């Protein structure tokens, strides 16, 4: 497992307790509002995962791993189960050490890959630094591995964020990094073996940005297998660049505007076409960039506009565009969610309406992506081209051998029968291009100005229809 394969794999974000559960549990008590562990065994994947496959995605992205603390801290618990007040044990709320390597060893055979998201920096403690414990921190026992105490402030600076304390008295994410050999070197050794057995064939960070330049590389290398630095900031020239340090980069910046212009019918697409461009070099790519949408710490896209179209075109472009297109857990069922605590949400809180709107769009469209490569790879690199940006967007992605997919997406669930001519996408005068998912034929002959026929947001991607043999895809029947 490692960097050049990864690039291509659709990403699927989960929790577990909330998701996983051999029990099915259609009615299981667990309303974020009250937080606290919802008895939901990780193992649930071997019975589960049919949820991911139907969609097109090849990766399993789920939460950090250990045992934080046992005592519903006012807040209501760490179930989000990012923290580390033990790192070296391996919980039980989930269910039984061994089983994990087993869940993986299992699927690993079955299909897809393994993404383990880590928060390395903070060791999470109930209490205020002056009330600091130190004894609850294995691999630690002393304070020394941790840091001094000051509230991260003067944000803009970047001469504190990377060392100082991260949090609010109510909880103090204890800062480790004495600045020198110790911490890094240390935590370096750890991961790479944690990796050894249990799975760990792709990894990620919750604490990128504020780390200190150097730690990212050291760790990225401590354990081979591809990495994803997660933290935020979304602003091409800093969020990107670190692509070199690490491996995979959060497309933090990509999302922001996609959110910005998406939602509001007239929204403001130019900000993007200019955007798509900034990254495309500014970031050392190799296609090593990450596409979220909703975002755990964020309110599931839906918090805004309550319409499929605005949703579909987004999710599609995300996936369809440059970077890992990560469909976050609950995206599908159209779970509005909340800025926080109410972002979690047992994807299973229902018996799998496995054929709802989002499921269908995901399945049929994601497939095409993977498919294209299989017969002819190289769609990876292909710098996802801006070709044209009007009131609505259309871009070009792929190789030679009439091996070309061109995507044009518009906004408004209100809809209004929309028929245009795709500008670039430069094809062969007479060439036939299928609609995608739902199907529909696009004629690119006459002048060389491809007829694009829209309804509201469906999204509309024009695939060459000559490179599909006798297979699945669109309207073959198989
Ligand atoms: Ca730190």
């Amino acid at each position: 497992a490692t960097p050049a394969d990864w690039r291509s794999q659709s990403i699927y974000f989960l929790l577990t307790d909330r998701f996983a559960r051999t029990d099915g549990s259609t009615t299981a008590t667990c309303n974020t509002a009250d937080q606290k562990y919802c008895g939901g065994t990780w193992q649930g994947i071997i019975d589960k995962l049919d949820y991911i496959q139907g969609m097109g995605f090849t990766a399993i992205w789920i939460t950090p791993v250990t045992a934080q603390l046992p005592q519903d801290c006012a807040y209501g618990d760490a179930y989000t189960g990012y923290w580390q007040t033990d790192i070296y044990s391996l919980n039980e709320n989930y269910g039984t050490a061994d089983d994990l390597k087993a869940l993986s060893s299992a699927l690993h055979e079955r299909g897809m890959y393994l993404m383990v998201d880590v928060v390395a920096n903070h060791m999470g403690y109930d209490g205020a630094g002056s009330s600091v414990d130190y004894s609850v921190f294995k691999p630690f026992s002393s304070q020394d591995y941790f840091h001094p105490f000051c509230f991260i402030q003067n944000y803009e600076d970047q001469t504190q964020v990377e060392d100082c304390w991260l949090g609010d008295n109510t909880v103090s994410l204890p800062d480790l990094d004495t600045t020198k050999d110790v911490v890094k070197n240390e935590w370096y050794d750890w991961v790479g073996s944690l990796v050894s057995n249990y799975s760990i064939d792709g990894l990620r960070i919750d604490t990128v940005k504020h780390v200190q330049k150097d730690f990212w590389p050291g760790y990225n290398k401590a354990a081979g297998v591809y990495c994803i630095g997660e933290v935020l900031d979304g602003d091409p020239a800093y969020t990107c660049p670190y692509q070199n340090v690490m491996d995979g980069v959060l497309n933090y910046p990509i999302y922001y505007p996609l959110l910005n212009a998406f939602k509001s019918t007239s929204g403001s697409m130019d900000d993007l076409y200019n955007m798509i461009n900034t990254v495309k070099s500014d970031c050392p790519d190799s296609t090593l960039l990450g596409t979220f949408v909703e975002n755990h710490d964020n309110p599931r896209f839906a918090s805004y506009t309550n319409d499929i179209a605005l949703a579909k075109n987004v999710a599609a472009f995300i996936i369809l565009n440059d970077g890992l297109p990560i469909i976050y857990a609950g995206q599908e069922q159209h779970y509005a969610g909340g800025n926080d605590p109410a972002n979690r949400e047992a994807t299973w809180l229902s018996g799998y309406p496995t054929d709802s709107e989002l499921y269908k769009l995901i399945a049929s469209a994601n497939a095409i992506r993977n498919y294209a490569i299989s017969k002819d790879t190289g769609f990876v690199t292909y710098k996802n081209p801006y070709i044209k940006d009007d009131t609505t967007i259309a871009m070009r992605k792929g190789t030679d051998g009439s091996q070309i997919v061109t995507i044009l997406s518009n906004k408004g669930a209100s809809g209004d029968s929309y028929t245009l001519s795709l500008s670039g996408a430069s094809y062969t005068a007479g060439q036939q291009l299928t609609e995608v998912i739902g199907c529909t034929t696009v004629t690119v002959g006459s002048d060389g100005n491809v007829p694009v026929p829209m309804a509201g947001g469906l999204p509309r991607v024009l695939y060459p229809t000559e490179k599909l043999a006798g297979s699945k895809i669109c309207s073959d029947s198989s």
